[PDB]
């Protein structure tokens, strides 16, 4: 029942963000929510290409790094490339079929596109610092630690796409699939969406910000400066991306957009809190892997775990969740100059 | 069975364009088909924003147009906005779930994104020349003539998405859906893809080029020059877009990518020819609507129909179809300076 051009002339100003009539005409003279129009415009204004950044000195730095410092740098880079491999495609495959207002439709496609630039920038970095990029790229899919995070993150998107496919084909109700019982509930699909957005918000607002700290710690030592300039550009995009999911999550939560979402968001409250806590703990456990073979000037397991708690508290509050950790000051204030 | 990060470490250089393992890692150090990497790079190099173009004189021109010339201009603009409303979303929703090589995945997301810029540029034009843009935007969905083309074009995408949803959930075979028979065939889904790409190629390579002729005919009269500058930028993107579908269609046809596609493409040959002929006839009938109330200097029903035949022959040949019309010279050679 999904359609790439819905024939009904609907008032797009009254549609909900999600699960309404698929957007027919893409117009930009008006918005229900102008934050999405402001995010499009800002992301457009930021357009950059990786090749605009000189990464030619980073091979020298990378080779001069002690082996455990190479391990810190490349593990971090591998994790970023994993995450924006998912982010390049997943907003488009998972969110587009559900969007019912043009400004959010176009924001999501602009968001995903900006992720492909990030993915291309990671390739630009990798091929300029290692001799065999395939070894790096292949380790991303087979790395025991990396593959752990990939599973959980992608499952939020996959479960949403699968249930979407059932809902578009069958609609709500209980159905027969080769003698199996399939209960299709829009309330449940709305739950899958809200949890997915919560997971995506933790991804961009916490998981990538932990990784930014690792990259900029090298830059603080005047090393891997080409990488650091690219990460500055990525982080500036990332701030737009998390603002997007913050607004989607809060507009759903308030009931201003879908009153059914407000009560779903309350039912999901503990499960949202738990998923944020788990992601923060997973990033703490990732720090044990990053520093498995030793630490470096300005960054170690303890410092980075403090930063996880610091940033997690900020992000959870902004989407209305209680704080899981003691309130603390920024343990790495030097990171602010890069952001 | 669709996954946003497939866990198997596969050789992406050996995957097919479509229906293979979904792309896990987005890497750009290598390509199976470097045309898609070249298209990404070129489209990135072309990045433009509508607001970079001064459209401030076009309101004066538009108001000075006789009523039938306003009708020609705005009907053409309405049709373009319809078509790139579909093109902004549909490559992402319809093609992304099926792509199994990273360079094609990223090309498709870059292609769709560049379409949203076109859609935003049409909004930029509309709001600068009419007093009530809503009347324009609403007529796009309700216009009897426009809605006719929207139905057929969107059906190629919708049928492909629906069958995709059955294939990811159920896989190949015959299944029970509430006591109904559903035969899911990958060969059939491959047929839906190939016909869709043929339809999309006619869309961008013929239907939009007919509309470019209308826009540039005004520019030839030194009218609507702001519009014309935007259409120049759009047409330059369009040439990349049709090159993309040309290569997908030809690589599938050759069997170089999927040997099963080569025999499917032969079985589909007459039906591909017929769909191109129908689109050309539909564009000829659209010219009767554009010039319903009279013609203008340099462009009329007869001239535009000659251009339909001229351009249709070129596009059909490039994707290996026989020519439906007598071979003729460019009836509007002035269009070349704008392209
Ligand atoms: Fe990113
Ligand atoms: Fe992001
Ligand atoms: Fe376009
Ligand atoms: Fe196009």
């Amino acid at each position: 029942a999904y359609t790439t051009f819905s024939q009904t002339k609907n008032d797009q100003l009254k549609e909900p963000m999600f699960f309404g009539q698929p957007v027919n005409v893409a117009r930009y003279d008006q918005q229900k929510y102008d934050i999405f129009e402001k995010l499009i415009e800002k992301q457009l204004s930021f357009f950059w290409r990786p090749e605009e950044v000189d990464v030619s000195r980073d091979r020298i730095d990378y080779q001069a790094l002690p082996e455990h410092e190479k391990h810190i740098f490349i593990s971090n880079l591998k994790y970023q490339t994993l995450l924006d491999s998912i982010q390049g495609r997943s907003p488009n495959v998972a969110l587009l079929p559900l969007i019912s207002i043009p400004e959010l439709e176009t924001w999501v496609e602009t968001w995903a596109f900006s992720e492909t630039i990030h993915s291309r920038s990671y390739t630009h970095i990798i091929r300029n610092i290692v001799n065999d990029p395939s070894v790096v790229f292949d380790d991303i899919v087979t790395n025991e630690q990396i593959q752990k995070r990939a599973e959980g993150i992608s499952s939020y998107y996959d479960e949403l796409i699968e249930m979407t496919s059932y809902w578009h084909l069958l609609g709500e109700g209980t159905h027969t699939v080769n003698g199996k019982t399939v209960t299709v509930s829009l309330r449940e699909l709305k739950k899958k969406l809200y949890l997915c957005l919560m997971s995506v918000n933790a991804l961009e607002a916490i998981r990538f910000y932990v990784s930014f700290a690792c990259s900029f710690a090298f830059a603080e030592r005047e090393l891997m400066e080409g990488n650091a300039k690219i990460i500055r550009l990525i982080a500036r995009d990332e701030a737009l991306h998390l603002t997007g999911t913050q607004h989607m999550l809060n507009l759903l939560r308030s009931g201003a957009d879908d009153p059914e979402m407000a009560e779903i968001a309350e039912e999901c409250k503990q499960e949202c809190y738990d998923l944020f806590v788990q992601a923060a703990q997973q990033e703490k456990d990732w720090a044990d892997y990053l520093f498995r073979d030793g630490s470096m000037i300005g960054l170690n397991k303890d410092i980075l775990c403090q930063y996880v708690e610091y940033i997690t508290n900020i992000r959870m509050q902004a989407v209305g969740l209680d704080l899981p950790f003691q309130t603390r000051s920024n343990p790495i204030p030097w990171i602010n100059t890069w952001l």
